[PDB]
């Protein structure tokens, strides 16, 4: 494995140095076997080292887990993607969500739901409900992609409602276990807190993510490199799971439209593979997150398999994560850092590694 | 026996409906007498009905047969569980299998051998050998249980080598006949193909298991409900076979360590009986098959008899099998289906039946 070791060292170390990244865990799945590389410090104050068991905040990578729950709800015939959103929450009946579908919410095409909830919306059922009740669209549903936590957040919350339980309960009791995961959480238990890395912000201050409205659905997962690769491996081989959970994962591997080179799935975003580093970086750039883009809608849902790269970026104030896999090559990659360093740099590491596998 | 009929019907029918199972064969050994219940279709195409003679793929239940061959090798003083793996295959000498025991391989504690051979390893001796020669442990031997086909596959293969014959020949010529079995096969003969059920996959496609490296050892057995109950009955009363085969069966009823509620034997996995449905389901859950678990090693091997439930689950892309017995209550159960439906559902059927006996 010294060959893989040399490749990963060469990819990681220059970027860790250039971005002053205290700690970074890599997990690679190659030819059906895991490989771990654990760099630096989980905490600068007490000098705890990064291991494959260190817990990191993965931020928006959480959307892939949220998509998995929604996938399950489909397999159980509890909801359908063409359902009107308000079908699954009576409180929204009569609002604009009578005419917005679950698919629109999942794929950020509801009509201009913002990146975040207004700063005034606290983590509170009534305030979240009221926000959606009063929300006035900027566009007609299904025409403009605008990356949005309130959009996919609602999708996840409605999936939970369709299954008749809180989102958090379903994730902790059903989803994580069904995926073969045991070190993956929405709220890190007391027993595992010693594994929780410290995050380091823009100003080098220690930071951990605080609560917010629909945080669990949008950006709330904490996990290790080892457990996140287990998730990637389930995505590569959904047959490691029970039938309905295999089907749930399959549902997150279906593309609905294109923006530039990117095909939008549930949570996952896909690309042809190979693709240039420059194009992959463009798909993961700040304008992709912050600008609205017209969508090019596929005539039918497209299976995101074969020679394709499926990926997701995620950040919190103190953390930067990236996950990617190539279904047709059985390659899987996880890079978790305890600094929020640029998306382009994460893609740089991933590309250098994947290019050499 | 309409009373047993009422119990079995009530346990089976709802689960068949819920999981869209085309065909399911139940065989129960109660107080030393067999009872068969045969539901639905062995093939949806030609409407052939399930009978106690229908052949199903039992997947990982095959491991109990593999363990029995190893049990025989032990009785014939051809190998010992403490033996270094490479003692029984000179080709592995100089590899990590110089420091891994037969017991490690049998009980999935070699140090991180994966669930499956990499898809790139073909059913070929050289490729299988090279895989093992190049393999590097994630963990120290004897410390972590990670369920693995290459692991127990090697155990069975090495047992065969110790006896001086191919694994397939030993199973067909010696093991199956010794157990009184005539409808149990690694490869179904032409004469019996009309009995071989069609399997039905995740997507409802007609599926039968295809060849793979060490498939015979890990998951390759096809058998009927009647023949598999005959095997269960041999397990309940080993003294019913020739002395060496009685001893071979006894060897598979010895526990070496615990993980949660489960005591690990050779092939067989054991629990106290009675135990809650919830706990029995956890023992047969996805995290059990996919997560590494630190083992709690027993001071000496524990005889798996009296008030205990010994069981094994098994699946292929198109089939789902479950077998269980309670030595101290002389109870035996076989449930074979031609759909790979969730482990928890199989346990639900079995628990409902066993609790009513
Ligand atoms: C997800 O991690 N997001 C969404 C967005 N950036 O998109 S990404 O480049 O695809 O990750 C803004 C940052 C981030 C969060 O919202 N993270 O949650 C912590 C602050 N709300
Ligand atoms: C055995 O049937 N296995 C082992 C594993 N699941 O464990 S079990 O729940 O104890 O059965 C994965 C699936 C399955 C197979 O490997 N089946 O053979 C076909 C794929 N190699
Ligand atoms: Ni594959
Ligand atoms: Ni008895």
């Amino acid at each position: 494995m010294d060959r893989l070791k040399a490749l990963v060292d060469a990819a990681v170390q220059p970027v860790m140095k250039a971005n002053d990244i205290p700690g970074l865990a890599v997990a690679i799945s190659l030819k059906g076997e895991p490989h771990y590389f654990s760099y630096g410090l989980a905490s600068k104050e007490d000098g705890r080292r990064v291991t494959p068991e260190t817990l990191f905040e993965i931020g928006s990578v959480s959307k892939t887990f949220t998509a998995t729950l929604a996938g399950y709800a489909l397999t159980q015939d509890k909801m359908r993607l063409d359902d009107r959103a308000s079908q699954h929450w009576p409180a929204l009946q009569g609002s604009r969500f009578d005419g917005i579908s679950l698919l629109d919410l999942a794929t950020y095409t509801a009509g201009g739901l913002p990146l975040q909830f207004p700063d005034s919306v606290q983590k509170d059922q009534a305030q979240i409900r009221d926000y959606y009740r009063q929300w006035q669209p900027t566009y007609a549903p299904g025409s403009q992609r605008l990356y949005s936590n309130p959009s996919i957040g609602l999708f996840g919350y409605l999936a939970a409602r369709s299954l008749g339980q809180p989102f958090e309960r379903l994730m902790e009791q059903q989803v994580f276990p069904a995926l073969g995961l045991e070190q993956t959480h929405l709220d890190v238990p007391e027993a595992a807190l010693a594994q929780y890395a410290q995050g380091y912000g823009k100003d080098d201050r220690p930071l951990r993510v605080g609560p917010g409205p629909l945080d669990a659905e949008g950006y709330g997962v904490k996990t290790s490199a080892a457990d996140l690769l287990r998730f990637v491996d389930a995505n590569l081989h959904p047959e490691r799971l029970d039938r309905p959970w295999a089907q749930a994962l399959d549902a997150t591997h279906r593309g609905y439209y294109k923006v530039g080179d990117m095909t939008q799935g549930l949570g996952w975003e896909a690309y042809d593979w190979p693709i240039s580093l420059k194009r992959l970086q463009a798909g993961n750039s700040t304008p992709m997150a912050l600008q609205p883009h017209r969508i090019a809608r596929l005539p039918a849902p497209q299976a995101l398999e074969g020679q394709r790269l499926l990926n997701k970026t995620g950040s919190t104030n103190g953390f930067g994560a990236y996950v990617a896999f190539v279904p047709g090559r059985d390659l899987g990659l996880v890079i978790l850092a305890n600094r929020n360093y640029p998306n382009a740099e994460r893609v740089k590491i991933a590309y250098a590694i994947l290019s050499g596998l």
